[PDB]
């Protein structure tokens, strides 16, 4: 069953932008609970504010994120040393947004998980930045389990994200998506893909629609989980419907509870 | 790629039956104008009336069509007497729907377009829609066999394996996509072709499930498929999963279609 990791709650959006600005507790805590109850099994925390408050702004966010829900965190910052000054507050071991091969990323997150039960999101990309192609990402890949692998860490904690790139810029984005996903968990049935949607619908209109096909495609050739948006009704409809025409819903009986419970539909 | 053959005028929608009735040729005309406008190749035409009307019904309506667009016709018909006995009236080739192993189909159908005309083949036979893949792989095979026996080619048929309801068979994507696999390989140059709407019988919010269903039967590798194209969200779905799959040069056709209104709000 795909695991969901809540997107929602982000300093890129204005509106939570502007909570975090005015400590607005009720707003965090009612896009935590609906992301839970839509069915998420991670809530990402991502502060986007400057480097010097970044690490306080997590801090405030996982506090109340953690009141209002028992679902783990996911904590998102590109800065492994405000992850490490944070991972305390967390009540209980989540998942981690993220590592990659750039910098000193892995050397920095992988003692402070070592021997614990933290998960961890490892990006398929290194100090040159995004590779230029399926089996680059594929290297990179083997790369990081090696290293988790030094450290004791399982395959099974590890997402590996191969970054996927807007369908504006390469056609062949999900083709190539697809690709590395099955390389990935052919070398490492064990190891978990993962992705977020937004980006493949970068430069096109009707993003959402481009979004919601490239779930349920990413789905269909074995990513096993992303961070989305679980308030999009449509998105979770979509979802939904998928994990029953793939076989893992037993007599379609959660697509079924979904729109009894007007979790999906109109409206 | 995907090659749509548009379902709208039927003899089983209360709307055309009435029509039919009434011989409102209007109704028939702007269903046959607005399905080729929106990408129709083929315009299936069914009387779904009483037997010994259903020769005079079949022409009426291939009358009204042609007259209206020179969209080639599928001539939908579970009695192939009846295709028989309307071939003449098409102005050019287009598509017979359908023969299986059942009865004389294959004795009444194929000598018919033996030196002509593609045509849809079920995988079912004297005992009924098998609902397992190694019995519609063999019911395909023989098909293909009884065809060559009239020199009709591969690139001319399109095997459809009648997938059936996902609340009776929850694999039945997962089967029909196997079933396609097998198919193919043994004969690459055919096509494979599904209705989209069995496969939501008895769940809720049928249209998600069929158009999640023809995303994912295009990733399996459905060539052909019978549908509504004036469903805008079915489009749009449609659409996205072309551009998804790396056959919508530049996302152009998406672009274009969203510019013209075709996809997305009707504003
Ligand atoms: N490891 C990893 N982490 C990530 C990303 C990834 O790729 N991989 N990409 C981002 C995933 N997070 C978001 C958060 C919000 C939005 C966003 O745009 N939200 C709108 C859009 C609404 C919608 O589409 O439903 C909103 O209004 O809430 C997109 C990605 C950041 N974190
Ligand atoms: N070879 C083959 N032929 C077939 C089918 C198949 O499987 N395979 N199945 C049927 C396909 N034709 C239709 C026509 C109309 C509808 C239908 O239900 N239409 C609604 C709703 C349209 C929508 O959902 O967008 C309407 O109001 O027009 C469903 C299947 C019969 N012909």
């Amino acid at each position: 069953m795909l695991i969901i990791i809540g997107e929602k709650i982000n300093g890129t959006i204005p509106s939570v932008k502007k909570a975090i600005e005015a400590k607005d507790e009720k707003l965090i805590r009612d896009l935590a609970l609906r992301q839970s109850e839509a069915g998420a099994d991670y809530i990402d925390v991502c502060a986007s504010t400057s480097p010097e408050l970044e690490v306080e702004t997590l801090q405030w966010l996982m506090d109340i994120v953690q009141e209002a829900t028992d679902t783990p965190l996911c904590i998102d910052s590109p800065n492994p040393r405000a992850i490490q000054q944070v991972l305390l507050y967390a009540k209980r071991p989540g998942l981690i947004n993220s590592v990659s091969l750039e910098g000193d990323k892995c050397e920095v997150i992988f003692p402070l998980i070592q021997g614990t039960s933290w998960q961890v999101i490892a990006l398929t990309c290194d100090n040159s930045g995004i590779p230029q192609d399926v089996q680059s990402r594929v290297e990179i890949a083997q790369a990081l389990v090696e290293k988790a692998q030094s450290y004791d860490i399982a395959q099974e904690r590890i997402h590996i994200d191969p970054l996927v790139i807007a369908l504006s810029a390469d056609n062949g984005a999900l083709l190539k998506f697809a690709e590395a996903t099955r390389q990935i968990k052919a070398n490492y049935p064990m190891i978990n893909v993962t992705s977020g949607l937004s980006n493949i619908s970068f430069g096109m209109p009707l993003r959402k629609v481009v979004n919601q096909n490239f779930l349920t495609l990413a789905m269909f050739a074995g990513m096993d989980s992303a961070i989305l948006d679980p308030l999009n009704r449509d998105l979770l409809a979509a979802l939904l419907a998928t994990e029953a025409l793939l076989g893992r819903d037993k007599h379609c009986r959660n697509f079924a509870n979904a729109y009894r419970k007007n979790k999906i539909g109109p409206l």
